[PDB]
């Protein structure tokens, strides 16, 4: 397999890591989305330590209302990081 | 670095190996965009051989109507064929 085809393959494995630990197998709750953060996005964001900042990360990701972050949205979440990233972080 | 941490890079690695090699460095044209389908997503893309097909798959990707796909066109396409991997390929 090529870089990309490995980097595809290791977003859909980050997010199932984090999404069946609790709940809906299917989607990352707030306390499961932190953990991810806080883990696998620590060289890119900031530790999120309030629960307050878990909820606006949460209430930007989730399109449909659901108080959980699904695969699509979670494809979103990545589209944002990767374009930050890019973007040498503003 | 986390394994999403190197997966991030690597989709901004990508697009820059195959955009910068004709006129916009920044977008890639039908052609690069070919390059890469052909080698980079060899395993979950069946390999472009007709121009019509490199049009096709253009088409969708070029949300801003210029005939290039520009980094956050390639990010749309990287969900979408994450989304399919996800999926199994249907
Ligand atoms: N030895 C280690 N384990 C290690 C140490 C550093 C590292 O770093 C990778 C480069 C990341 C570049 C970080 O760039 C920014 C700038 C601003 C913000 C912001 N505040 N939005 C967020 C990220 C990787 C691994
Ligand atoms: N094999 C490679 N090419 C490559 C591999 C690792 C790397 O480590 C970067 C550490 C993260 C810091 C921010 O990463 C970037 C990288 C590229 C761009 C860009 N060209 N837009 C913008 C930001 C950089 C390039
Ligand atoms: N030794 C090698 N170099 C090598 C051989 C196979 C391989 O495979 C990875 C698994 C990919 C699974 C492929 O699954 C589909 C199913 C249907 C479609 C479709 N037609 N849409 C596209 C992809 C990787 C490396
Ligand atoms: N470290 C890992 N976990 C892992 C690493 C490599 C791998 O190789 C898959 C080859 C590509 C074939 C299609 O890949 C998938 C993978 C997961 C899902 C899913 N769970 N939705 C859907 C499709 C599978 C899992
Ligand atoms: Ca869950
Ligand atoms: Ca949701
Ligand atoms: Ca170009
Ligand atoms: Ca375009």
């Amino acid at each position: 397999m090529s870089e990309l085809e490995k980097a595809v393959v290791a977003l859909i494995d980050v997010f199932h890591q984090y999404s069946g630990r609790e709940g809906d197998k299917h989607k990352l709750k707030k306390s499961e989305l932190k953990e991810l953060i806080n883990n696998e996005l620590s060289h890119f964001l900031e530790e999120i330590k309030e629960q307050e900042v878990v909820d606006k990360v949460m209430e930007t990701l989730d399109s449909d209302g659901d108080g959980e972050c699904d695969f699509q949205e979670f494809m979103a979440f990545v589209a944002m990081i990767t374009t930050a990233c890019h973007e040498f972080f503003e």
